[PDB]
This record gives C-alpha cells, structure tokens and sequence, in this order.
C-alpha cells in the first residue's frame, strides 16, 4: 500500500537528561519550539504525506457526503430563563457555530441574540462561557479564537442586544459571576507574559488571580479581590450565593476533585468591593470537594465527596461550622454516584445520579432531603438542565447512542408534576430500531469487572467478521456515558461496524474509588482494563484484531497510544486525538501542571518510575516477533491546541516513524495530521468536525480495506 516516504527528521543525539540517575535521550526535543523554521518544516512535510493518503480513496467522499446529509438536523439546547426572557441555543443543522436565541415568553416569537457565525467566516471564533446579571438585563460572554483556551470577555445589554464597550483580556480557565447589585462581575485573569498569548505558545500558566470588573469602566481599573502569590498553581473561582449575600471562593490546585472553600459576607465589607475581600476560610485544606447547591440564611447546602466517594449532600451552618456539627441532608448511596444537584422553585432539589453508567433524575425536598418524584428516563444521559432557585420550572435534555434525544419541560407550580416532551428531533436516514445497545461487564487482569456498552445492528452473527471501533478515556473522574454520534452510526450502518465504549478505571463511573483505581501508581490499570475490553470483543466474536480500531482523545489519546506500544498485536488501527505523549515533560507547558493528580510528576523519583513504564514517547519498540508489526496509526492535533501542546504528537510521530516506520516488516502507515486555526476541540466549527470524522473513517476504511455499504 505505502507509496510515500516518511520525512527526514533530524535526531539531536546530544539531547540527554538525567532523571534521578536514569538517563533519557530526547532526540526530537527541538520539536518543542512551535515557532522554529525546523518545526514548521516538519509539520509541513508530515501533512504533505498524510493528506493524499486520507483523500486518495473514494470512500472519504462517500463518508463525507453521508455525514453532511445525516448531521444536517436541527440541534436545540434546553430553554433557560433569565429575568423576564427565555433563551436557547439552536443550530439549523450545518451552521459552523450554534446560535443563541431569545424570546419574551415561551409562547413568543424567537429572535437572534448572539450569532458567532458572523464573527469569522470559517467559524473559528466561538463562545466560551457566559454569565447573565441576576436581573437578566446584562450579559457577559467569552470568545475564543482558533480553539485556544484564551478568552476575551465582552458585554451586551440584553434589551435590544446592544454591544457595550467593556472588554476583558488575559482570561483563561475563568468563572464569571455578577454581584446581585448589578454593578459588576467577578472573573479570573493571568498576568502579562512575554511572547504570544494566542494558543500557539507553550508557556506555563501560573498566578491566576480573581478580579472584579465594574461595568462601564476600563479593565485597568478592575479590583484585585484574591491572589495566592506563594501558591502559583492555585486557581480561585468565585460565585455568588443565591441570595446575593456571599461570594463563595472555590480554590483548586490541579485536577484532584477537592477544593478549599472561603466566603465573603458582602454585608461586612467596610465600603463595598475595593480590594482584597475579608475572606472567611471555612474549609482551608484540599481534603474534599464542596460544590455549592444553595443556602437558607447561614445554612449552606454542598455536594461533597468528603468521606463519601459516591458523593452526598451536607449542610454546613456558617454560625456553627465545625465538621462534627455538619448535617447530612442526602446520604451517600452504596453504589450510585451523585453527579450534580440543582435547587429550583425555592425548596426543591434536583438530583442527577449515575447508576451503572446511565443517568437517573429525581426531585427531593430541600428541608429534609426526602425523595419526592422520579423523572422517568430511557437508558442514556442527561446532558442539559436548567432551573435555578427563583425559577418555577425545569428543562432537561436526554440523549443516548441511538437518537439525538429529547428536551423535557416540567412546570413545578402544579400539584401533580407532569414532565412533557418539549422538543424532539428524529434523524431521517437512521432507523434507531435497526440497532441495539447492550451493557456487559468483563473482568480485567486483576479480576475487577469493568462496564462496556456495545452498539451494533440487530441479529449480527458473532463470528469475528465485523469491523469494530472501541473508545475509552479513563481518567480525571470523567464518566463516559451514552451520547449521540451520527459519525459513529455511519460506521455502523455504512461500514458494517460495531461500536464499543469501555468504562475503564480512572473515570468517575463508580465514584472516587474508580478514579483512584486508575491514577498515579495504578495508571497501568487503565491500560490493562482497555486491553481487556479489546480481548472481550475478540473472544466473544464481535471482531478480530485485524478489524479492530481503538480511539481516544486527550488523556484518551495517551490511552490508545500506550495500548499500541503494549499490545500492537491486538489492534488493526489506532486513532489518537490531541494526546498527551511525553509523560516526562507534560507538566512544563501551559496548564499541564494541573494533571499531576492523575499522572504524578517526573521530578519525583517514585513518580518517574511509574511514568517511564508507560509514557508513549519512551516506549516505542519494534515488536519482537517477525509476524507482528505496529497497527496503522493516525495522530490528530492542531496548532492552537494549548490544552495539550502539539509537541506531544510531533515528537511521538517522529519517534514512531524512525523506530518502527523504517523496519521492513512495517507496512501499516504511521501518520499525523496537524490542523490550522483549531485547538483541543471545544468550539470546533461544524465544517472542521465533518472534515475530521471523514479523515478518521477514511483512514480506518483504507487501512482495513472496508467496502462502503450504501
């Protein structure tokens, strides 16, 4: 098949670093500089071979045409109310960015409120965060360009959708919260730094501070309200209590699901917000997570994991704050994870649980925590919710593997609560009834039972003949729950494929114990779990190694790259998106310091010894057996991915092509595609999403020689 040559790539054989006596050579360290002529030429040369490979075969166009047809369906978010108006997001089908609409009543005619598509023709300027004033009359929103995490905050008056002059720069990883007097808004920003701040730099992000912006002033006038000069990794996010009386500051240091919780009683400020607030350090350690739900006077309800790995609700009275005095409002469940909680209609709580990787939704009494109502759902996920304390209704959106899903509405003023379908769209071209979703539990190496969803055409024979696409993430307490993907359903229907999603350890599916089971010294459990998922699909006859593709992104990109090194015999194709590949250096760049809770950090001798065993960049090795080569691999990244800097994928592909690609037995391609004007993924325009899925499935089809099934 391979009718191209890999690019010349210089090896700096002098690049050696000692880690606690262990010498590590890094011959492609120069690819860490995105701005050099050398790195730019590398990217150019790699794209020059990848693009013709992906575009050459007619199946890419067949896939793209079908994706363009099938993805063209109306896409709505839940309605939410702010002040006297309702809002929702809506994409007519193929707009690059969804549009924010407003109406003056649920009966009322909608109009465009914010349309990001007119901000850039290629749709690479996207909304990233927003906050309405308490009265709903003013609106702040973040914009990111080219997929960067950097944000510019802009402002509008809601009535008439009027642009205001206020602009806030240097915003990243920011909360936004208006004080209820309508004077101004809390937000986070970083200090000025040398070099670029556009998403193409690798500079580490430290010393984030909390500011207050008074509407109608220049950013230079903003008040510094909190800073942590002795703790450069701390990040303090502010929110207002539901009654507007207290600023609650949640301080985090990295990815650990824990936070400090400080508060400021605004009534006690000497003269309004004029400098560092009189913070009361209610919870002044990183031992537990405390997520504000609501308060009634000084009694504050928090969702917490403090000695409760599946989470629970507690009340802390600010007048009697010692731990032995806290009240348990809704105890921890033995198995089900309490995912989130909202307070609505003054004295209702909405609780969303995860029960064996499917969501349930119920209403509880605020005063006692008693269960009041179960909202019936099919098997799938709750992916949207609206309803705050002053609201008298909820909206929530359900989705699953086989249907775009349903938006429900429930009027909570009625004696008998009757949720009703509010919006439901069906995708013509896909008949959900032709397919089924099953959940199985398979044993990992150490015997732990791991959940997996499998989606396939009804009545297939389990004879190993089918292409399969196995997805995993496995980290950061993230649960991978059912979601709707037209792109994956085209693989099922038009490529005869089987979809699988493995809920491996490191995730949040079974609470904090599931997370801890796949981090730090136990990170290898993630990889073992995922390899065991592949073995299950093979043994049970869904697929065979030569027909199996694995995919993951970010921490999931690390997952599939590691699995390619550890078990190249198990996979036909590997697609690693925006992956962390250099586990010895990840903490040096942008926000990578925040991932040490899951990975550790190479500065520690103990951690180095875990990391070096699985780091993809440091474990590329020719398979011993003459009859085994590496799977076909495709790495996808982009030049403004400032979440996972692209050097990770650049150095990894250079290493793959040199160590493995040069071998005579290697006939499967090892390729990278580096996109422009894009980043880690959030906010990617529809046009780019379509190109990306078309590339992925064309790669699979070509490498595995799969015929299109029209």
């Amino acid at each position: 098949m391979l009718s191209f040559q890999y690019p010349d790539v210089y090896r700096d054989e002098t690049a050696i670093q000692d880690y606690h006596g262990h010498k590590v050579c890094d011959p492609y360290a120069w690819l860490e500089d995105p701005d050099s002529e050398q790195t730019k030429a590398f990217v150019e040369a790699q794209n020059k071979i990848t693009v013709p490979f992906l575009e050459q075969c007619p199946i890419r166009g067949l896939y793209k045409e079908r994706m363009t047809e099938l993805y063209d369906y109306p896409k709505y978010s839940c309605h939410f109310k702010k002040g006297k108006r309702y809002f929702y997001f809506y994409n007519t089908g193929l707009q690059n960015q969804r549009v924010l609409y407003v109406q003056d009543s649920l009966e009322g005619e909608a109009r465009v409120f914010l349309d990001p598509n007119i901000l850039s023709d290629d749709g690479t300027v996207a909304l990233r965060g927003y906050a309405f004033s308490e009265d709903g009359e003013y609106f702040a929103y973040g914009l990111s360009a080219s997929g960067s995490d950097w944000v510019t905050i802009k402002f509008m008056k809601v009535d008439g959708a009027k642009e205001l002059p206020d602009v806030l720069e240097r915003v990243k990883f920011s909360c936004m919260a208006w004080t209820h007097d309508g004077k101004g808004m809390f937000y986070n920003a970083y200090p000025q730094q040398d070099g670029k701040s556009d998403g193409t730099e690798t500079s580490t992000n430290l010393h984030q501070k909390l500011y207050y912006h008074v509407l109608g002033t220049d950013q230079s006038e903003d008040i510094l309200c909190a800073e942590f000069p002795d703790e450069p990794k701390w990040m303090g996010g502010a929110e207002l209590s539901d009654d507007g009386r207290y600023v609650l500051l949640s301080i985090r240091e990295g990815c650990d699901p824990v936070n400090r919780l400080w508060y400021c009683d605004l009534q006690q400020e000497s003269n309004g917000i004029t400098g560092i607030l009189k913070w009361v350090k209610l919870i002044d350690n990183f031992e537990g997570e405390y997520d504000y739900v609501t308060n009634e006077g000084t009694v504050f309800t928090f969702k917490t994991n403090r000695h409760s790995p599946n989470y629970r609700l507690i009340n802390i009275d600010f007048t009697d704050p010692e731990e032995s005095k806290w009240k348990v409002l809704v105890p921890e469940h033995e198995k089900d994870v309490l995912e989130w909680v909202a307070c609505v209609r003054s004295n209702f709580l909405v609780l969303c649980y995860l029960h064996d990787v499917k969501n349930t939704l119920q209403l509880h009494d605020l005063a006692t925590g008693a269960l009041l109502k179960i909202f019936p759902l099919e098997v799938g996920s709750v992916v949207g919710y609206s309803g705050q304390k002053k609201d008298t209704e909820i909206f929530y959106q359900f989705t699953s593997f086989l249907s775009p899903g349903i938006i429900y509405h429930c009027d909570l003023t009625k004696e008998e609560l009757e949720p009703r379908v509010f919006r439901e769209v069906t995708v013509k071209g896909i008949d959900a009834s032709d397919y089924q979703t099953v959940q199985i539990f398979y044993p990992s190496k150490d015997g732990t039972k791991i959940p997996m969803f499998i989606v396939h055409k009804k009545g297939i024979k389990l004879d190993g003949s089918h292409p399969a696409f196995l997805y995993g993430y496995g980290g950061f307490n993230i649960s991978i729950t059912p979601n709707y993907s037209v792109s994956r359903l085209i693989f099922v229907r038009h490529m005869g494929g089987v979809l699988a999603v493995a809920n491996i350890r490191g995730g949040g599916e079974y609470g904090e114990t599931w997370h801890k089971g796949g981090i730090l010294a136990n990170k290898q459990n993630c990889f073992d779990d995922f390899q065991c998922a592949a073995e299950y699909l093979i043994k049970e006859g869904y697929t065979s190694p030569k027909r199996l593709t694995i995919n993951g992104g970010s921490n999931g990109g690390l997952l599939v790259a590691t699995c390619a090194n550890q078990r190249p015999d198990l996979f036909g194709c590997v697609i690693a998106q925006v992956g962390v590949m250099d586990m010895l250096k990840f903490h040096k760049y942008t926000i990578g310091h925040a991932w040490t809770c899951d990975y550790g950090c190479s500065d520690s001798k103990q951690h180095f010894e875990w990391l070096i065993k699985y780091s993809p960049l440091h474990n590329v090795k020719l398979p011993e057996a003459d009859d085994i080569q590496y799977p076909s691999m495709l790495l996808l990244t982009a030049d403004h991915d400032d979440r996972v800097v692209p050097l990770h994928s650049l150095k990894f592909i250079a290493t793959l092509q040199y160590i493995v690609g040069r071998s005579r037995k290697q006939n499967n391609p090892l390729l990278i595609h580096v996109d422009t004007k894009a980043g880690h993924g959030a906010g990617k325009p529809t046009a780019k999403v379509i190109e990306e899925v078309s590339d992925m499935f064309a790669f699979i089809a070509r490498c595995l020689n799969i015929d299109w099934i029209p």
